[PDB]
């Protein structure tokens, strides 16, 4: 047994491919399957797997639940998880960290399924988990949790976990804006982050930090909106669109040599999902984009996020990423599914996936 | 390949948050699980194991021993097979899982893997009782109490000391006087502690510790803080028994520490809620205090509770847990258990309901 | 891996314990589990296994399966084995060696689920396993298989099998009588095994042997007689009773320091099983009988074997048996299963197990 | 811990057993059970592998999914591998590398469940894995891809992978015909394949190559037509036979000491399958054909296709094969399984397994 180590280099990518297209592939969701909320995906040492919260088939009786990426969520394929309606996981190569946020909104960290430690609100809470993957690299996890009562006056806080203890945290400056829900990626000694501000910004707040806790927030400068809601798309340039820029739903940029943005093409009927290849940095003006792929054209999109698989000593890093699909059960109740893309370097043709 | 060594040092606790939270804490039990009874924690090396005896499906197949993964379902997916029996008691030594299992006409069957390695029979009568707890394992040698008599009146008891299965002797403990069912146990600072039920005469709960060449103690709890259910009203402190509803009981722990804990049913009529109340100070003085008393539960019916420590740690400390059985229903609207476990954390809660 | 390898010493055994008691043990089979014939226990260095032949819920329909010991033949629970209505397993610490008749009587031999030999009829056929766990110590497996038209005119051969493979094997005198379906344990660097003759013996004959195939039978000079059908209990004497000699069913008898032997009570309707204790060799007119057990009763019952639960460190070798009972289903179909005892040190209580 | 090496000599082989038979050979389909299609077999070095393409209980709605060998495809069994309608698959010692199809068909590899290639059509599509099990040697991975809008001009590459990636694949020159769905194995330096012509031929094309590439395409000097459809039997002659050439069906040939040639004994209903040695090359007009075995009689039969088990240290390498058949479940919808047969080295009687 030995901590996960993840790639310094990505794989290029060109493209994408799904790995996994949930249970409503048939058009609707089998009854007997939980009623599954808050969708993510996190990889260990051996398995890819699919975390989420429910209640049955904010309450004091929700549960944090994952099954085997590809199992259908039914009693017989769950792991209890934790109690909460908010959390976060990642596995550092010994045991899993899951960080959940219950009872009066503290969170509570599980390591293996035992406590080792609780983080309380201290601007009025509750505190929010990142609802997406953790980060661990060589030992040590990373995550970020929110407090403040409002997204106009928001906190975060940058948090270092070993063996699901808190080896401490650093507080991020986030004046003049919101940061919820970040979404992350580890590359070049660096985790890569892409939040969603529901305060002032139509485009997503990115964040970079080394294992120092040393860190930088950009704002990424092109016209390409990521986040909705939003309106219309604008030229390119480095600061906030602040246009329609209340609210929001959680998504990711990748920044690398090749970078991306993903998004839900009609912002007003939440239907479709789009992402963008561009050449150079999303933080220039000058960068270009190269080739848009509609992945969904017909499907209605909620949150989307980023994960690694990392049962791995291979020479390039792969990249994916989960979208939550508004879905419906065979009995006709509202819910959630959950399909997955990973990236290839190969060029891909253009197929609508639903 | 090495022998279980817990901490010798307990962590501290000033709070407790679940681990686990069974289905039917929080609503109806799917149809398709096993229906459970005697539940219990018990933990390895590598994990924690959840032991209970079967009584079957939505009318089908009980009789049985069972472990599930803590943190799986009892689904038929998930069972692993353990012994033959009503009555349990198990634990790991870092080689392999000891299952005391009552069976037949009471006579105990130990089995070491999957190996009978011994046989303990009733000298006093019968039928024999495991104390449907974890048994506790150090380096090697593993411990377990069983009970025999034929009244709660006349019970004796013993202490069983187990290498890899067999019987490394025994000594009969002293219980004149009082009776000591279902005993939960800890280990710290070279003890074994445990916490017995008295369904004869004492609405608190008699305790017992002790080290490997069989030394012990008996105490009973100088404080008021009636841990028994059956019980009366809360009393004054004072270092013998509370025989007035002393009758009848049912298992639950206490933990005694720098600060000591004692869990109980909050409404011993319909048995409703579950408290633990933290004290200043051991439990056998009439001057220690009484600090913040956590309503963990509510809602729901409460039968047995239990302690377990966790040891697949790398930790510089040793985590202490307790499970609580809970009366629940299956979708099908038949009547069973399942489980909820808290493990300590060292910091204070705030009053939370969690079930 | 690392070969298989028992111990040289068994464990005193003065009583016995069920290790597991199937579904018609305790009543009427549920209708989705197989419809289990042949039953044996044979066991790894991981488990013991519950093998079987079924065809649905001698026939080329007939195939041969098997389980974890205590889990029910479910569909779901089971693993094919080979085609076959006839089998006796065994594990050699690295791979399941499973012999199985099929076709128009030859044994073919399989090594994982891969076929590393076959046998064929010479003397008549068809062959005939032994029913029955094999015996396997040190990398190297013996199994004891049958030809002949009819019980009168049967041969016998012994054979040595490595990795699946014949290494060579031997011819048995059993000019006398007939030695079917042996059920056969290790100690004492002999296999020693229990015959049942349906020819011209109501004892039970009994074989031993060495790893370099030096053999002797025995016979039991014992009144007590342990074959089904058989007379009135006689006094002892060291030859064949023959009387009701004709017939037969399959069961074991132990030698030891103490020694038993089990049998059904009744030979009428087949009801109850019994095993007595005797103190000292099988092979003396002057060994006397201790306490005798009644281990079942109001259940009719049939074929019984031996098992050595081979996974230890040990002090001493553990013993056990199975025995098969005539059980129904839900639906009122006529159907089998299984009960295990092993052994302790200790003596028992007189309890009823059914 | 080792790369897969596969024996270098194939073992004596005179006769087939049967290793796993399906419960849907010997009756109806329990419906717990999964809707399999596009059967094979791969194995690794622990196991074999039952791999197949599901729905639920070119369609979009379709998975690649795995079992062992010899367990059912009830849920707690399943293994989900890939999203996509076509599957090959082999192990390298390391890891699952599995190829699927997808979309509008562009292939992916899997390797562990991590995506690391894909590959596209240039002649329209959609691309075809061989749906079989693809082969690995040393480390190295071999497989072939189909590609191309009509049979009459198909195309056809052979790709060698190293962990998952793509290391190059060579044009195979298909001039003339069609060389659908291979299935191959390995001996003497060479990986040989058997194709199917659903062009030009009721002969089954044939191919050679070693690991630099080099490749031989032959044509069987058999009149022994191994295609369905075919027409009747011909004299042996060195090329293609025209007439009912035209559709086909996944099969094999083995060229050896012995050579054989196994296919369906009645082309119009498709039921019973045969398989014929021949005393010789496939590839000389005067071999001459000696035993036919009739292996199945009752049932209706689709693909077919070989494999290698290589969990062993036998002296010799094994080689076996499986059937795919027609078959109903309980409730009466029509679905597949699978016999499997292994090679042995003695002859074999005349028995129906199926
Ligand atoms: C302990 O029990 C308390 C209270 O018990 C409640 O009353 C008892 C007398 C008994 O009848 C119980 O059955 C009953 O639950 C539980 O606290 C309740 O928790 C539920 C669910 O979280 C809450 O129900 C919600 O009420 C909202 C407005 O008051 C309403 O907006 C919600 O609707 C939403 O969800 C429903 C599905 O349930 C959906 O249909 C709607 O469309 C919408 O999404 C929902 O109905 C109660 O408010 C709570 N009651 C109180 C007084 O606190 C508690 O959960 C339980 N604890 C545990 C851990 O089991
Ligand atoms: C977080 O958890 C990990 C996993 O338990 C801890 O890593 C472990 O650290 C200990 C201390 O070095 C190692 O134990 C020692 O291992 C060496 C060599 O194997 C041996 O010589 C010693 O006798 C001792 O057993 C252990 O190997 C290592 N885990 C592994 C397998 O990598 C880590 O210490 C924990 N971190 C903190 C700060 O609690
Ligand atoms: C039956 O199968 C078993 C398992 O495959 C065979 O046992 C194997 O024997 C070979 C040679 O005797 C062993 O190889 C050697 O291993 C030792 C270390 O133990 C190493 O020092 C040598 O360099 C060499 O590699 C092999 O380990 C062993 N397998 C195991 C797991 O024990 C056996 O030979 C087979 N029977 C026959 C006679 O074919
Ligand atoms: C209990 O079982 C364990 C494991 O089988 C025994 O530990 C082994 O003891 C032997 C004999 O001294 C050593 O050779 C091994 O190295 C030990 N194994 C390990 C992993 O420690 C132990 O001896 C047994 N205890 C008793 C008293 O029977
Ligand atoms: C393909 O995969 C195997 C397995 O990971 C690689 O073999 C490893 O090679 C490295 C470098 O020498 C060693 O550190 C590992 O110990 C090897 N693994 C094992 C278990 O043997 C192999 O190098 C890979 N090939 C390529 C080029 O990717
Ligand atoms: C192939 O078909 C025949 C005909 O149905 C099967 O033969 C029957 O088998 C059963 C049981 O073995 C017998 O009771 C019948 O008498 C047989 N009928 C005939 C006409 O032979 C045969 O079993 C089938 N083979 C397989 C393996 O499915
Ligand atoms: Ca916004
Ligand atoms: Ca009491
Ligand atoms: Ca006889
Ligand atoms: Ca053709």
């Amino acid at each position: 047994a030995t901590p996960l180590v993840l790639g310094e280099n990505l794989c290029s990518i060109n493209g994408w491919v799904p790995t996994y297209r949930g249970e409503g592939t048939t058009g609707k969701i089998p009854d007997e399957q939980m009623l599954t909320r808050q969708n993510f995906v996190s990889c260990s040492d051996k398995e890819c797997r699919r975390f989420f919260v429910s209640m049955g088939y904010v309450s004091e009786q929700m549960n944090v639940y994952s099954v085997k990426l590809g199992d259908p969520p039914t009693p017989d394929k769950l792991k209890f998880e934790a109690v909460g309606w908010s959390a976060s996981s990642c596995h550092d190569g010994f045991q899993w960290t899951v960080l959940s946020v219950a009872g009066d909104g503290f969170v509570s960290i599980l390591y293996g399924g035992i406590i080792t430690d609780t983080i309380h609100p201290t601007n009025g809470g509750p505190l929010r988990t990142q609802a997406s993957s953790c980060i661990c690299n060589d030992g040590t996890c990373y995550t970020i949790i929110a407090d403040g009562t409002t997204y106009t006056a928001s906190s975060h806080r940058l948090y270092r976990l070993v063996n699901g203890t808190s080896a401490g945290w650093k507080a991020l400056d986030t004046t003049g804006f919101n940061f919820e829900f970040p979404t992350c990626y580890y590359t070049s000694g660096k985790v890569k982050c892409t939040g969603t501000n529901l305060w002032n910004d139509a485009k997503r707040p990115f964040l970079e930090f080394d294992q120092s806790f040393t860190y930088t927030f950009k704002e990424p400068c092109l016209g390409f909106l990521g986040d909705t809601p939003r309106g219309i798309d604008t030229t390119n340039y480095c600061d906030k669109t602040t246009t329609e820029g209340e609210g929001g739903i959680q998504g990711f940029m990748i920044e690398g040599s090749n970078s991306w943005i993903g998004r839900i093409i009609n912002p007003g009927s939440k239907k479709g999902f789009e992402i963008y290849k561009f050449l150079g940095t999303l933080f220039s003006v000058q960068t270009v984009g190269n080739r848009n792929y509609q992945l969904l054209s017909n499907s209605t999109i909620g949150r989307s996020g980023l994960y690694q698989p990392a049962y791995e000593s291979r020479d390039c890093q792969e990249l994916c990423f989960w979208i939550e699909i508004a879905a419906t059960t065979k009995a006709g109740l509202s819910s959630n599914d959950l399909i997955t893309f990973c990236g290839t370097g190969g060029s891909m043709p253009d197929v609508n996936w639903g």
